[PDB]
């Protein structure tokens, strides 16, 4: 049931809030791994991408659409990254889905 | 206009693929980052995510569905992580927009 993400969520936990609208929440990353790193959060909390169903399409590419318009509106034009983890190998920590965005400097390869 | 992926999806270009529906193709990068590496690519040829409109709500939720639904085909229970990259930054080289998905060894932090 209750994650990190429901504390940021019901506002009990200070977070830098750059967009909410009634299907997500989208906020910065205390851990920057990026100059810019925010994460791209739904309302109905949903543990993994891996546990989402047919019901959460519309809302999935709305999470996605967020993501990259929130990348315009921080000046990310010359490039940035989306980023999923599900389970362990995913090396995912909190269980509630979110869509990281990193951008303002040059991603690597491998994504890890 | 024509990119890589249009000789994957016309078949011209043989590819490994594990899945295919009306809206998009899955198929093995053959450059391999993880013991399981495939590209979740759509139909309509978006270049980029930062490119994708309202219209495109729809096709990026079964974009990641598909991901996560192919994830499980390919035994990845224990976790996976998807990447979309853009631009530059990002470090994007086909200009057609694809979800990596990477799975059956440890991903780490940060994601490149
Ligand atoms: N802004 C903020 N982010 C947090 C907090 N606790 C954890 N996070 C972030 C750090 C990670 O980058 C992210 C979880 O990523 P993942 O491992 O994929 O579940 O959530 C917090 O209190 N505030
Ligand atoms: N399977 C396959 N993958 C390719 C080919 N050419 C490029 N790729 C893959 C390699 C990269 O991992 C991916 C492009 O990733 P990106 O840099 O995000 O656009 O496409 C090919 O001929 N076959």
């Amino acid at each position: 049931a209750p994650t990190i993400f429901s504390r940021i969520l019901d506002k009990s936990l200070p977070a830098d809030i750059l967009y909410e609208d009634q299907q997500c929440l989208v906020f910065r990353d205390v851990a920057p791994q990026a100059p810019v790193h925010f994460l791209v959060i739904p309302k109905k909390p949903i543990p993994r991408i891996s546990q989402a169903e047919e019901e959460d399409q519309q809302l999935l590419g709305h999470l996605l659409l967020v993501a990259k318009q929130t990348a315009k509106a921080e000046g990310l034009g010359d490039g940035y990254r989306l980023v999923i983890n599900d389970g362990k190998l995913g090396a995912q920590s909190v269980y509630h889905l979110h869509i990281h965005v990193l951008g303002g400097r040059q991603l690597q390869w491998p994504p890890g």
